[PDB]
């Protein structure tokens, strides 16, 4: 309960409340000392919630740290405090989430061009975490964790590090959203940046269709509607992985096929090409004729997503190479 006109420690004035979250509430709130309108985050005081808050909190400290060209497309947090028992997190205040953008177009996507602007912004981010002093994984990358910088513009900044840890922190096994849940982690492999660059290309491919490219039910549904667009898993990572028989059977000769319960396509023949609709007019043939949609223009789309979707960590495409890719060339 925070009501409207509340005022705190003589420099925040509560208006609105922006946004609710398992960790507690966003609250609009107007900064006196600064003269600035401020996104207060509000911890629930349960020490679950403040424990994994006081981790956001160091990870975010420790980003603003490093001046850097890549370090803009995080949300900027100001300062925090403690008030009421509740950990209380004060960012600048950012704009609408790419999942209410989705909503906007009712669900049929946006552009090719746009989503090439924001792959860009998002690769970068991707860049300023692998950062080896950061080594931070977000573990919690969808389309409402991407929020505008402005609603009149393309600007975006990554929200929401209350699942983030950096690389051997890890505390959880089962995290990620499911729709953006990396094969390694359904699997239950030790997990490490490469999952964030699964969820990216999962979103992307989100953002141009309007619709999930893998709208699991459950982690059985999940690993399913994987297996659908890529195939089985190659045996050497199903081989060191624990929860490999949560999905698939080995067999003396010839490894892996899916475990199949009653009555989903072939392995491997929802191919992506058609998903995309790179050579029919994009997704539902929307794009037909539209500049920026060619077939080359699309190609290029698919490359990128198909290095993104590497069920293969050690080889998936990092953020680096990722920005080098011909998508992002003039
Ligand atoms: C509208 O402005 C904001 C700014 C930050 C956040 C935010 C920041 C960190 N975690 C969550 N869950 C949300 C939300 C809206
Ligand atoms: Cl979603
Ligand atoms: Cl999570």
């Amino acid at each position: 309960i925070v009501k409207n006109g509340e005022k705190w420690m003589d420099r925040y004035e509560i208006d609105s409340l922006i946004g609710k979250g398992s960790f507690g509430q966003v609250v609009k709130a107007y900064d006196r000392v600064e003269q600035e309108w401020v996104a207060i985050k509000i911890i629930k005081n349960k020490k679950a919630f403040l424990n994994q808050a006081q981790i956001e909190v160091r990870l975010l400290e420790l980003m603003n740290k490093h001046d850097t060209e890549m370090k803009y497309y995080i949300v900027h947090l100001k300062r925090h405090f403690m008030f009421r028992n509740h950990l209380c997190l004060v960012f600048e205040m950012l704009s609408y989430n790419l999942y209410d953008l989705l909503r906007n177009t009712n669900f049929r996507g946006v552009s090719l061009n746009l989503t090439r602007k924001f792959a860009q912004q998002m690769c970068t981010a991707l860049l300023f975490l692998a950062t080896p002093e950061l080594s931070i994984i977000h573990c919690d990358l969808k389309p409402e964790n991407i929020l505008l910088c402005n609603p009149k513009r393309s600007a975006i900044k990554i929200v929401d590090f209350g699942s983030s840890c950096q690389l051997g922190q890890r505390i959880y096994q089962y995290i990620q959203s499911r729709f953006y849940r990396s094969p390694e982690v359904l699997l239950g492999m030790p997990y490490d940046l490469a999952i964030d660059m699964w969820s990216l290309g999962c979103i992307l491919v989100e953002m141009h269709t309007g619709e999930p490219l893998f709208s699991g039910a459950n982690e059985v549904d999940q690993m399913n509607k994987i297996v659908e667009v890529l195939g089985i898993p190659p045996a050497h990572i199903l081989d060191q992985a624990p929860k490999a028989r949560k999905f698939f059977e080995k067999l003396p000769d010839g490894t892996w096929n899916l475990k199949k319960t009653k009555d989903y396509k072939p392995p491997g023949t929802r191919k992506l090409h058609n998903i995309l609709g790179v050579e029919t007019g994009g997704p539902g043939g929307r794009r037909a004729g539209e500049s920026g949609h060619t077939v080359a223009d699309y190609l290029k789309f698919k490359d990128l997503i198909l290095r993104m979707l590497d069920y293969d960590p050690k080889t998936r495409i990092q953020p680096y190479y990722a920005l080098q890719h011909s998508f992002f060339k003039k």
